[PDB]
């Protein structure tokens, strides 16, 4: 498996999983 906890992911993964479709706003 791939451990996404590598760390860039706080920005990277959250951004691409969501900002392409909804606001990156909280």
């Amino acid at each position: 498996t791939n451990r996404r906890k590598s760390g860039k992911y706080k920005k990277v993964e959250i951004k691409e999983l969501g900002e392409l479709r909804k606001e990156p706003s909280l």
